[PDB]
């Protein structure tokens, strides 16, 4: 069931949520080479735009099938098809902000389909996120631990702040397979290096293109 994930894959994302009670809907289309760990997505804000807050806090919610794994480490994500997987995340910012996210990943006719639900709360009004004074994420490494037929990920990420400085943020992610009929070979502890870099922005961040390169490695 890893021969369902081809050299080239396209994806669709629909994202709904609120940050500090401001409601929005986003859609995205992209492609990547999941064995090379590289992917790009074109994201439109279609409702609630232009967003009051830094789009950066949504950037990480928009794709685990496109992680480069060596032969030596089993790919939890690619093995989950055709049924796919879910993830749940809570992110905590040092200055008070909290974001909780649920993602449903499905495969429908050889396109990856993502449904993402966001809620952000308690961001300080005069802090850099609500003031849209962020310059994207520093490269980060996520630690992955086996847990009950799923994975838990742990990250410390640093958000670049306008005028220098980093806004520190931790999140925990639980990845669960939708695969019931069929086996998954489970990896041990390992890390994923993530580089998420914005390559395009337009009209108050109502159109965003971002590129992620993600590589699994030994610990």
């Amino acid at each position: 069931g890893e021969e369902l994930i081809k050299e080239n894959m396209r994806m669709k994302v629909v994202m709904e949520g609120s940050v500090n009670g401001h409601q929005f809907k986003c859609t995205g289309e992209g492609e990547g080479r999941p064995y090379e760990g590289v992917q790009t997505m074109r994201i439109k804000v279609i409702e609630g735009g232009p967003l009051p807050f830094a789009f950066d806090i949504l950037a990480t919610s928009f794709s685990r099938t496109f992680i480069k794994y060596p032969a030596d480490i089993p790919d939890f994500f690619k093995q989950s098809f055709p049924e796919g997987f879910t993830w749940e995340r809570v992110t905590r910012y040092e200055d008070g902000g909290v974001v909780t996210v649920t993602q449903d990943t499905s495969l429908e006719d050889g396109e990856l389909v993502y449904n993402v639900k966001v809620r952000g709360v308690n961001f300080p009004s005069n802090g850099p996120v609500m003031q849209k004074k962020t310059k994207g994420w520093e490269p980060n490494t996520e630690m992955m631990y086996p847990a009950d037929g799923g994975l838990r990920g742990y990250t410390d990420i640093a958000l670049k702040v306008d005028g220098g400085g980093h806004l520190h943020c931790n999140f925990v992610t639980t990845y669960r397979s939708k695969k019931t009929v069929g086996n998954i070979k489970m990896p041990g502890v390992h890390a994923v290096d993530h580089r998420l870099e914005r390559i395009e922005e337009s009209d108050n961040e109502t159109y965003v293109v971002q590129r992620e390169v993600a590589v699994a490695k030994y610990s």
